[PDB]
């Protein structure tokens, strides 16, 4: 029958307070006591957590009529939009919409992205000057506002960032979503809604500016290097023949940009922080960069694809500090799990944060040691030993773009700057929807040329 239970402190609320204090420790602490599969009530919700790589297969291999994502991620509706992604009428429709994004993430676009990255950092060093100190998380966020927007939407968006305060609107949207929004989706957030409508109107004009741009220059549609997500959204249909609405298009763009930004700036912060405050790691990374760059002065894609150790550094940081700390599904029918029979209506939960520290998989898991991956292969010990991008049917489709964005920015900054971090490396703050480092995150920098 049912699994072991974390015991209600209180009716209805259940264990929400300890869970709230630190959701990762909550799961680890209840693991050590009640075992790899336990149910805890949290603000109304029968939440059943799966805590070991070895039980995960049925979680990742199920169908969406068995384990639903849309039942648990629909709360994102007032960020994304009605009828968009996890609010689509069907999983079939969500999947098509996820593919309109993916279709701007091609090898030919990726070559152009490295250029965009070079260009936005060029502009950013003018602000930073010959030396100074800067907040790591803020810098990465601010760069990726400009780089993600141009990569997915094309160059036209930039003037909205530069002159119509678009970056401020994103923030207003971003702040209006909360871990709590999962438990209470209908919470008022009039600031968020105002901005969401603001961005809605700006992207509608962006669609409209493009639609005549297509008429004036239809060679664009033949140029694989210039085709972005906006292009694909205007020119594709659903498979069954139906037209997209401009409402759906806007929504998909916003959702895509949200995915394009937070996970990446966070991961890029934790990666860069750990790299620059470890002499050995920094040395290996600089060495690789010297080797790949040779006598060229700027990046290209092919270079980025050779940056294997820098990629292991990033992946080490995802093990330790995964930005999505919990992956979840609603059980639309009872689900069997080992001895147990997880009941209908329960929310199955899997944590990449918890996986990253599991002593079965990783020696000395509190050390940033990328050679645990490149030499010891500790991730391979299980199929789901490492799931920072998920796995199976809904595995992240941004993975390659994220690897590209974060490797490029870091390589570029390392080209420009000597950098040192100030103080000990912080803990994750479990304040936000997407978990990043407890501020502040300061470093000094000095130009090298
Ligand atoms: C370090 C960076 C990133 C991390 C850690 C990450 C993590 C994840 C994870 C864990 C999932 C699985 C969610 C689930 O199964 O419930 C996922 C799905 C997804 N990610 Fe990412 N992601 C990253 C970057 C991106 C980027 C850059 C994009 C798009 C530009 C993106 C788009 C998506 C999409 C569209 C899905 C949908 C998969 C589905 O529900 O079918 N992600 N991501
Ligand atoms: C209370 C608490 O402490 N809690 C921690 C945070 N808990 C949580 C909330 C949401 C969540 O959602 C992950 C799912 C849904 O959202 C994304 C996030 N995402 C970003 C990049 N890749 C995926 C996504 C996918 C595709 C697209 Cl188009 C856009 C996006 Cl935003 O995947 C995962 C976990 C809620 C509970
Ligand atoms: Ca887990």
């Amino acid at each position: 029958k049912l699994p072991p239970r974390v015991p209600n402190l209180i009716p209805y609320v259940g264990s929400f307070v300890s869970f709230a204090k630190n959701p990762v420790q909550f799961i680890i602490d209840n693991s050590k006591k009640y075992g790899d599969v336990f149910t805890a009530t949290i603000l109304g919700k029968e939440m059943t957590f799966l805590n070991h790589p070895k039980i995960l297969d049925t979680f990742f291999k199920a169908t969406d009529n068995e384990l639903s994502l849309r039942d648990v991620y629909r709360f994102m509706r007032p960020v994304f939009g009605t009828g968009v992604v996890y609010d689509a009428d069907s999983t079939e429709r969500m999947m098509e919409q996820v593919k309109f994004v993916s279709s701007g993430l091609t090898t030919a676009r990726f070559r152009v992205f490295v250029d965009i990255f070079e260009d936005e950092i060029a502009h950013k060093v003018k602000e930073l000057g010959p030396e100074g100190t800067v907040d790591v998380a803020e810098l990465m966020a601010d760069l990726i506002i400009f780089t993600a927007s141009r990569c997915l939407l094309g160059d036209e968006v930039r003037q909205y960032l530069s002159e119509k305060n678009l970056g401020k609107l994103y923030h207003d949207i971003d702040d209006g979503i909360s871990p709590l929004s999962f438990f209470y989706p209908s919470l008022p957030a009039p600031k968020r809604d105002k901005a969401r409508k603001a961005v809605g109107e700006i992207f509608q004009e962006l669609l409209d500016k493009r639609r005549e741009e297509h008429k004036k220059h239809p060679e664009r549609l033949l140029d694989e290097s210039k085709m972005d997500v906006v292009d694909h959204l205007l020119t594709q249909k659903y498979k069954d023949g139906q037209e997209l609405t401009d409402v759906h298009r806007i929504g998909i763009l916003i959702a895509g940009l949200f995915a394009g930004q937070h996970t990446s700036s966070i991961t890029s912060s934790w990666t860069l922080m750990n790299v620059i405050s470890n002499k050995k790691v920094l040395e290996k990374v600089r060495k690789e960069q010297e080797e790949i760059m040779g006598s060229d002065k700027v990046l290209d894609y092919d270079k980025v694809m050779k940056m294997d150790y820098l990629e292991a550094c990033m992946k080490e940081a995802l093990r330790m500090y995964p930005p999505l700390i919990m992956i979840m599904r609603m059980a639309r029918k009872p689900r069997e799990c080992e001895q147990y029979i997880i009941p209908k209506g329960n929310i199955l939960v899997v944590s990449p944060s918890v996986a990253g520290r599991c002593t079965d998989t990783y020696t000395n898991p509190d050390v940033f040691d990328p050679e645990r991956l490149t030499e010891r292969k500790e991730h391979e010990k299980f199929k789901y030993g490492a799931v920072p991008f998920g796995a199976g049917r809904h595995k992240c489709i941004g993975e390659n773009f994220a690897l590209l964005q974060v490797k490029s920015i870091i390589s570029i900054l390392l080209r420009y700057f000597d950098m040192e971090y100030i103080g000990k490396i912080p803990d994750p703050s479990y304040t936000s929807l997407v978990v990043g480092p407890s501020p502040p995150t300061r470093m000094r920098y000095k130009l090298r040329k």
